[PDB]
């Protein structure tokens, strides 16, 4: 019964294969048939080729014995290469050509949800060229996916030779048995198949996919769409920068190029962006995803004043400073949404781009009281149950699991009144003691939300709303200005608080503004919608911040 | 009494002023004198440039308002502005000609680093241009030396209005009489002068500085040549990678752009690069300044085996996996500098380019074991002294700051013979037990590398020197590699251990080798010679890894 999966690289998680580049070369320069594939594999385990592979020599020394190979055999075929013949060249082309295998990656990427132990086992080379960037960025994505990546040039050993596959049963720590190998080159599958293990030789995915459908008894093949790659919190850099004496600001980083601050909203984390965060960073940004005041290990100060905009906000500019950053695009959600379209209001020059999800910008206004602005909408009534201080904390804090239950879940889930909260003194009076586990929630992402808020509770996270007048008075200074530099607004359907018509006015003040829309969305926009999320940002990041 | 000092910014921490392109463009465009100040200056308190100095409008909200200024004033003046007139072109390129003033900025250095309280102060703009991120670095590298930066915009106040200095002296808190203000304008010196401030109209630097040195009698002028910035390490981001079960990595984080990646020799720390950090940030590079494994916040495991050159560089590897960083510059000094040459030996993919300061590339002798070859030298007794667990440890944990102020001496003041170590029992049979304090350290940076070392002691950092024979081994397997990534080695004269001659054979492993050299200085590079060092660094830098 099996419980590992093999695959090869070249023809099998990356497409399209290099040694098809070389008959394809061949037939544009009207060659001899095989006549590159014959001078690539010369002198077989004595050759240039087999001494790249298992890391005697870097892929910069191996190009001109491979050019005097082709000579060699043109010679003996009585032909001429033509005269710019360039094998550096024919090879840069070939690597960059070659993707990911998407549906062989999701296969994989399904075998190990599903408990089996995944591998790449490859024969590859140590890579010096000018442009290994590329492949290395390659092998980035990829390997991440897997237990194990197993490389010909670092272990000193090739396929075929049987002491690989050896090498390879033992880093499983498997019987041949319990194996699944799969290769698009069948002289290197005998060997595993020799040994016992089930082999599949790969020509298309499809039949690839049915083969190993069928001997793993996991369906493969025509799944539903799979959810972006999450992060697990204990393989993530983390970062600490103090802002002020007794003010520390946690982040999640992942990746390089421009900076990208990810600012969660109310009662989250730096974890609600668990499914932008590794998709960002693949997009080519550097992803700094923050723990705000109040919140995981960002400190959790008590006073109330401590979580007005204009401290926040300097706060974000002091974090900036300290890392050496001169511009972020600033990204928010709920609260975080809010201080995002402050930071580019005050801080123009630090913000490359902002973008909120959900929450829209509405300037204050200087003839009305915040607290008369509040209670004209009925479902802002949360909001004044949130004001007198101890009160929401004790029924936030009273059962942790209970509160992200209850609060997580999609449009189609609600167990949450909101509106006559103050009357029915409690946002959980008509809620369940132990409610269902949402659709967009596993049990563990609930309990690493419940472990964050034992530290500082919900008085730091609360104090957010607690400054109407402080944030009012602030605001009524940024009245004749225009937000000018790149902005995007993403408003959720079914989102019944910050409703997507609350943003209708925001090109009176963002004239350039761009909008995205997702349907079906609830508040909890990034876990409710993230494949729609992730492509709405990319999008407008490609397109508008670098 | 003097203990604070005020600057300007335009005309003063930065040249050339903002003001003098209006003049300048006034002559290039013949047009009439003064027209382009009359037509900034227009309405004067109640005009557009005062509402965008208090915050009340963003400067691409202020360009249209000049627009009409500048005609209204032409119409006047009977004159016509030229056909490609805009206001945008002639701000956007005199903000981008204006640099620091390095001799103001070096005179307001010396007097916070003799006690005192150091501001800026400025009638600024909210910059929302295309182009603000010039303005925004120029801000970021100016305001880190100071203690206060007071701007205009975000006060809603403006010089010369009298409640701006009085907001002043509160910030400082700090009477009249205790300030030094320096203005390139008459006008908003008056208030300061008013109030009985110390003042200088400042026209030429050199006039102003003598003038700001006869009054505060400390010297700023003809002073010997500066240090570069250095760090303070609770200012620093702090970041932390498990790159396995129980392995951490810590390091310092400053910076965007290219990673560079710095690696410390033995027994130092992150802190060791304390010179370099501030200035690789400003040239463009994001810094990663390392507390290698065994060090500082980085874990100590006590097995020597996890200390070898293998095992070390396959956790550099998995650190840039979990930062998601397809590359690094890496840069090492002694053991940081071996361990350098063997990630661009066996992971060129991974590495961008490659420098080391004075630690040469010797490919390993198969006809030879390790113990032979240092035993040949009599420059490395020392290291077989470090052979035999807890020795060393004895010697070097007993006292601390014993051992670091004996370490870290510059070649004109070593206490440390090194060969016959074993012979003589010891690093420090012949070394004082108060060593005087080395020209290169203050007391402050002794003591953070003491507590520093309280964590692990020397365990984990001795184990570095215990591999040898493993070490050997697997750098047999690169005999038949070149390094051919771009690649620097830095030699430092008087370096005793690693001696320049040593490095000589090099270009025969490393073809393309690029070469630095430093006289006059010792084993510990970065804190004996920084300015060299840097100057070394960023051309290299700029010039071969981008
Ligand atoms: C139908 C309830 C789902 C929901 N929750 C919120 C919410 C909850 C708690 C805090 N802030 C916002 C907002 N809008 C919503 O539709
Ligand atoms: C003259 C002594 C200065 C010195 N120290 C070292 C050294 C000390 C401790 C550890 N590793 C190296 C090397 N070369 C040197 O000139």
């Amino acid at each position: 019964t099996l419980r590992a999966a093999v695959f090869d690289l070249d023809g099998v998680l990356a497409l399209p294969a290099v040694f098809g580049v070389l008959g394809r070369t061949e037939e544009a320069l009207a060659l001899p048939r095989g006549l590159l594939n014959d001078a690539f594999q010369k002198g077989g385990p004595e050759g240039a080729t087999t001494r790249l592979m298992k890391g005697e020599i870097t892929l910069s020394q191996w190009i001109p014995l491979m050019e005097e190979n082709c000579r060699k055999c043109s010679e003996t075929a009585k032909v001429c290469l033509p005269k710019n013949f360039s094998i550096k060249e024919i090879f840069d082309k070939a690597i960059s050509a070659r993707k990911i295998n998407r549906p062989m990656l999701q296969a994989a990427l399904m075998l190990r949800k599903k408990g089996f132990t995944t591998a790449i086992l490859t024969n590859t080379w140590l890579d010096d060229r000018a442009e290994r960037d590329g492949l290395a960025q390659l092998m980035c994505e990829l390997k991440m996916h897997f237990d194990f990546l197993i490389e010909s040039c670092q272990v000193g050993m090739v396929k075929p030779e049987p002491q690989i596959y050896k090498f390879l049963l033992d880093t499983l720590k498997a019987s041949p048995s319990e194996v699944v190998f799969l290769d698009d080159i069948g002289a290197n599958l005998k060997p595993a198949r020799d040994l016992g293990m089930v082999t599949i030789l790969v020509q298309d995915t499809d039949t690839a996919l049915k083969e190993l459908e069928k001997v793993t008894g996991i369906q493969l093949l025509n799944t539903p769409a799979p959810l972006p790659t999450s992060c697990n919190p204990s393989d993530m850099s983390h970062g600490y920068v103090t802002v002020k004496p007794r003010v520390r600001l946690h982040f999640v980083e992942l990746g390089s190029g421009p900076a990208v601050c990810l600012c969660h909203g109310f009662p989250e984390s730096w974890y609600s962006w668990r499914y932008q965060i590794p998709a960002l960073a693949q997009a080519g940004y550097r992803v700094l995803a923050m723990d705000m005041k109040g919140y995981g290990e960002s400190s959790a100060p008590p006073e109330i004043e401590e979580y007005c905009m204009e401290v926040l906000c300097k706060e974000m500019v002091t974090f900036l400073d300290k890392l050496g950053l001169s511009q972020a695009v600033f990204i928010g959600h709920d609260w975080g949404g809010m201080l995002v379209w402050y930071m580019a209001l005050f801080y123009p020059e630090r913000v490359r781009a902002v973008a909120s999800l959900n929450t829209p910008f509405i300037p204050a206004n200087p003839n009305m009281s915040p607290l008369e602005s509040i209670k004209a909408n009925p479902v802002f009534d949360y909001q004044l149950y949130f004001q007198e201080p101890g009160v929401a904390e004790a029924e936030l804090e009273q059962n942790l699991s209970r509160t992200f239950k209850s609060l997580f879940r999609a449009s189609d889930e609600s167990v949450l009144s909101m509106h006559k909260v103050c009357e029915a003194g409690g946002l959980f009076v008509n809620s369940p003691e132990e409610p269902s586990l949402s659709r967009m929630v596993t049990e563990e992402e609930i309990q690493f939300y419940v472990q964050q808020f034992k530290k500082s509770g919900f008085r730091g996270p609360l104090n957010w709303y607690r400054n109407m007048e402080r944030n009012w008075k602030w605001a009524c200074k940024s009245l004749g200005r225009k937000i000018l530099i790149p902005a995007l607004m993403v408003t959720a359907e079914k989102d019944f608080v910050l409703v997507p018509q609350m943003s209708q006015h925001m090109e009176d003040w963002i004239p350039h503004l761009k909008r995205g829309h997702i349907e079906d969305c609830g508040h909890w926009t990034q876990m409710d919608k993230p494949t729609e999320v992730n492509q709405i940002l990319i999008k407008w990041l490609d397109s508008d911040a670098r």
